[PDB]
């Protein structure tokens, strides 16, 4: 079409990072077919979202104030600060009143109406039908006893979201020609054969062997493989996985494809190599790199889809199987028993996972069953919302769309600030998607699409994938386009800034990062030469602005140079500043952010993220535990930003200050914070910030198994807040060392009211969260499978379990965490000396 359409798929593509036109590794079209697919959903959004409320995308929650949160509102009255140029008043308001009506508290108090409330030097806006103690900033301000500075304006111009016009019975069996790879001499001639599975939701149904041969540039074999399987008793969404044994290699195609017709034909497949379980081996996805890659070659011949009230004791038996977590192995007894009584599982939404593990999905019959079963959801469609067990059903254990579709339905039901809590965690668990165009898929850009602040997280977490999975980039890659067509021309501009930025800026990281060894010093001529680089860009280079993609709320305009630096740790990371672009910005303190190379951030915001679910389950107890989840987002391989957190210092930093350099001495801590404390009401308020915030990470990290370490990766701020840093990748359960029970005022296994009061928190804190055992326990597995290696589809997952102790009473929980505590007093100093 229109060379005008040419150079939007040109931007687009930038933006992106892929380009979705390409189908240099494709063998089919679904990814097309995606695209064409998406159109519908994304339309059908953007036509139905306010274009005011989307302009403005107040952030609100329909949750509770917490109780911890109505303790610095004991008059029912609020003060916000209204500012007006030079003018600033400062309205007492009541929690309940809309800001629509403080605004008439405000226009008439004093003494037209097209203006709107924003907080000052950001981009967030207080309007809609809401209570203002229902607005996140506000709740932020009141958590943090920050005072409401906001400023009359004018409403954003929805014109500026204007979005762009568009316009058989047999047995089934396969032929494995042969394999072939172009170089492979090795050391010791090894045997090689290939593995045929059919699997659905990781579960092999029928395999079948070739026999072994020599490892060669070129095996054939050119032998038919059958199977016991009918044609017709294929599941959609079955996937014939092919694998190469000496595990050196796999490849996956779909035995039913996009439009329910059978695979048909020739296929030369170019295999994945495994690295000397995880999400990556489900892809559907074939390597890109054709020239240097294993392959392996087949053929296709051969479309489908054209009373009794349970006895009292086995009842029972079946409801222990429902309480078990869902890392309990199903045994045939127990898959047996949920499907005879197939209709009395239906009425415990638990029973759920557990029951569709149960489903013989290699049986046409019994899938057919199945769907008459889901047919009468009414207890489903009617059960409370449990995140948990909707993610269940979207873990690599489920690959039945109808299964998948429902705890989607249920999804649909969550109010922004809660995607926004899974967001990071749903939008990986597309990989656990046989196909493309999904339901899933299809929640994100709508969600997304809806809300600004969730469409640029998803941007974010959809770009950060695409630009380093080579297994998945393709799919996530269509996505972000569909949503991209959609957001609006604003925030399309909004991203190409953010992306000529940040990858102005990756640029000289990595550069940088040449001219400097691994061995910690940085010279003034490293540093010399980043001033220089950085000189260039502040020309005509780097936007004017750009929004701070962890913290979207922010404007990011000039660096300050003269502050920017090159730290002095193993990685050199990039420590630049930029002025805030908002001149009604409360202060003059600059935005800090870190880039780095060498590390894999996806790992970080997994933990970040979960971080931030703990503290929402806290919340919903009454409980702080002053956690610091800092803003964190990967944007390439091993390289991405970091929020700065100001006024911070690493705990290692603080014991060097005073001790040797690569000296420990207890006060220290304690010295520090009292000399950092303008005054001994802020010392004292220090003390007990430092006592929350290290139960919460002591706790937090204890179930996420990552407490063991070292000093180096532990800050505290100087207002008290300590916190975990750098979640790359004898022991103690957790860091709790003689300096930070110095703070609490013991020593020597001892005594103290902080120290109780620490007890107090640690074991409250602890079995709050196993009050949502399950929840954990399936973002710990997700997390595991589409952020690490090679992770123990058994050991490793299986930590949580014992972390959270399953099982066990809560009183045998508090007993066996407040052991854990004494092993930290037991081991002293040892293990942080040991760190080396």
């Amino acid at each position: 079409m229109s060379e005008e359409s040419q150079a939007f798929q040109r931007q687009l593509t930038a933006l992106i990072g892929y380009d979705v036109t390409d189908v240099s590794n494709v063998h089919d079209d679904e990814l097309e077919f995606t695209r064409r697919g998406l159109v519908t959903p994304r339309m059908a959004e953007v036509a139905s979202r306010d274009p005011k409320l989307y302009a403005m995308h107040p952030w609100v929650t329909s949750k509770p104030l917490p109780e911890y949160l109505w303790k610095k509102i004991a008059n029912n009255c609020i003060f916000i600060v209204i500012h007006r140029s030079t003018t600033s008043q400062t309205i007492k308001v009541s929690p309940d009143d809309t800001p629509g009506a403080i605004l008439q508290s405000f226009f008439t108090k004093m003494a037209e109406q097209d203006f709107v409330l924003r907080v000052c030097g950001r981009d967030e806006y207080l309007v809609g039908e809401t209570p203002i103690k229902n607005f996140q900033w506000v709740r932020h301000c009141l958590k943090n006893g920050e005072e409401i500075h906001v400023v009359l304006d004018t409403p954003p111009d929805p014109a500026l979201d204007e979005v762009r016009k568009e316009e058989c019975d047999r047995k089934f069996r396969v032929k494995i020609r042969g394999i072939d790879i172009p170089v492979l001499p090795r050391n010791t001639d090894l045997t090689v054969f290939v593995e045929a599975n059919i699997q659905h939701g990781q579960q092999v149904l029928c395999q079948r062997r070739t026999s072994p041969k020599p490892f060669t540039e070129e095996v054939l074999w050119n032998v038919w493989l059958e199977f016991s399987i009918k044609i017709k008793d294929l599941p959609k969404g079955a996937l014939l996985n092919l694998q190469i044994y000496c595990l050196l290699y796999y490849v996956n195609l779909l035995l039913i494809d996009h439009r329910f017709l059978l695979r048909r034909g020739e296929y030369v497949l170019h295999m994945w190599q495994i690295s000397g379980f995880n999400a990556d081996k489900l892809t559907s996805a074939t390597n890109p790199d054709k020239e240097n890659s294993m392959s392996i070659s087949i053929l296709l011949d051969n479309h489908p889809i054209a009373r009794a009230e349970m006895p009292n004791q086995l009842r029972k038996q079946l409801e222990a199987i429902i309480a078990t977590d869902p890392l309990n192995p199903l045994t045939a007894e127990d898959k047996e028993l949920l499907w005879h009584f197939r209709y009395e599982s239906l009425k415990h939404p638990k029973a759920y996972p557990k029951l569709f593990s149960s489903v013989k999905w290699g049986q046409q019959e019994i899938v057919a069953k199945t769907y008459q079963l889901l047919a009468r959801r009414e207890v489903w469609d009617q059960s409370a919302l449990d995140v948990g067990l909707t993610m269940q059903l979207l873990d690599c254990n489920f690959s039945d769309e109808n299964v998948r579709a429902i705890a989607v339905q249920k999804l649909e039901s969550l109010e922004d600030d809660d995607v926004l809590h899974y967001l990071l965690q749903l939008v990986q668990a597309v990989k656990f998607e046989p196909y493309h165009d999904s339901a899933l898929a299809r929640f994100l850009l709508k969600r997304g699409l809806r809300n600004k602040r969730i469409g640029h997280f998803l941007f974010w977490f959809l770009r950060s994938e695409i630009a380093q999975s080579r297994h998945y980039q393709q799919r996530f890659a269509v996505i972000l386009e569909a949503y991209l067509r959609g957001c609006g021309t604003a925030m399309l501009h909004d991203f190409t800034q953010q992306v000529q930025v940040i990858e102005m800026l990756q640029k000289v990281t990595l550069d940088i990062k040449s001219l400097s060894a691994e061995k910690y010093d940085v010279s003034s001529q490293v540093i010399s030469q980043l001033k220089q680089k950085l000189e260039n860009l502040q020309n005509s280079q780097l936007p004017e602005s750009f929004r701070v993609p962890y913290d979207p709320g922010l404007k990011a305009g000039a660096l300050a140079i003269e502050k920017c630096k090159v730290m002095a740790s193993k990685k050199k990371p990039l420590w630049l500043e930029f002025k805030c672009a908002d001149p009604t910005a409360l202060s003059n303190e600059t935005i800090g952010i870190i880039f780095k190379h060498g590390d894999d951030l996806r790992q970080d915001m997994l933990i970040l993220q979960i971080l931030r679910i703990m503290e929402s389950i806290w919340e919903t107890e009454s409980l702080d535990l002053c956690l610091l989840p800092y803003g964190c987002i990967s944007t390439g391989d091993k390289i991405g930003m970091i929020e700065i957190v100001k006024d911070a210092t690493t705990i290692a930093k603080i014991q060097q200050s005073t001790v040797g350099n690569t000296g420990f001495k207890d006060e220290v801590l304690n010295h520090w914070l009292k000399e950092k404390s303008p005054t001994e009401e802020k010392f004292q308020a220090a003390v007990e910030r430092f006592v929350y915030s290290c139960a919460g990470y002591c706790v937090a990290t204890f179930v996420l198994g990552i407490g063991d370490r070292h000093n180096d990766n532990i800050m505290i701020t100087e207002t008290g807040n300590l916190f975990h840093i750098d979640f790359g990748h004898e022991r103690v359960p957790f860091v709790l060392t003689p300096d930070f029970l110095f703070v609490m005022g013991t020593s020597g296994k001892k005594t103290s009211p902080h120290f109780q009061k620490f007890q107090d928190i640690c074991v409250k804190a602890y079995l709050a969260l196993r009050h949502h055992t399950n929840l954990l326990i399936i973002l710990f597995s997700m997390m595991l499978m589409t952020g690490m290696p090679q992770l123990t589809s058994k050991e490793d997952i299986e930590y949580i379990r014992d972390a959270l102790t399953v099982g066990k009473n809560e009183e045998d929980a508090k007993k066996y965490f407040l052991d854990q505590i004494e092993v930290c007093r037991d081991k002293g100093w040892t293990v942080q000396f040991n760190w080396f």
